[PDB]
């Protein structure tokens, strides 16, 4: 429970909505992963003016699957310029590097009560693709995540 992520000082944790399951299955095969062109952009910022002094996460989901399937750490600024059509659709551009920290299925019911002032007070779960969640919730997810057996 306190083993995991209690020294994360700085660094930011962003929300990651699929629609596709085989999408994030590849992504857990090959380490990268690619949002929404609005989506690339604030997670590029973020790890740009993160300057390396910390670590930036991404909390996966796939939307409708009522839990959350694991945690990575973006690894890379987004090349925007890439191969297309690797996803499971074309309309997903670029790339980013990943790695994957943890795979395992969380329900929601785990972290529902978890709320995000920068969005309303709505639950952590109820969020879009590239949510960014404040440092003290995140920490609170990435904790359950980690210790859910
Ligand atoms: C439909 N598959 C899919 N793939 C993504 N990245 C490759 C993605 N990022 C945000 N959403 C909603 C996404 N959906
Ligand atoms: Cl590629």
């Amino acid at each position: 429970e306190n083993l995991y992520f209690q020294h994360m000082k700085h660094g930011r944790v962003f929300i990651i909505k699929s629609y596709s399951e085989d999408d994030i299955h590849r992504s857990i095969k090959y380490n990268i992963w690619c949002s929404t062109e609005h989506g690339n952009k604030r997670l590029d910022a973020a790890y740009r003016s993160m300057n390396g002094k910390g670590p930036v996460y991404l909390l996966f989901s796939v939307n409708g699957s009522g839990h959350f399937c694991g945690v990575a750490e973006m690894k890379s600024a987004v090349d925007y310029n890439t191969c297309a059509g690797v996803w499971s659709q074309d309309k997903w551009k670029g790339r980013f590097d990943v790695r994957w920290i943890f795979v395992k299925d969380v329900p929601n019911s785990q972290l529902r009560h978890i709320r995000l002032e920068n969005n309303e007070n709505k639950p952590v779960t109820n969020s879009r693709d590239t949510q960014e969640v404040p440092l003290e919730k995140a920490k609170q997810v990435l904790k359950i995540i980690a210790s859910y057996k």
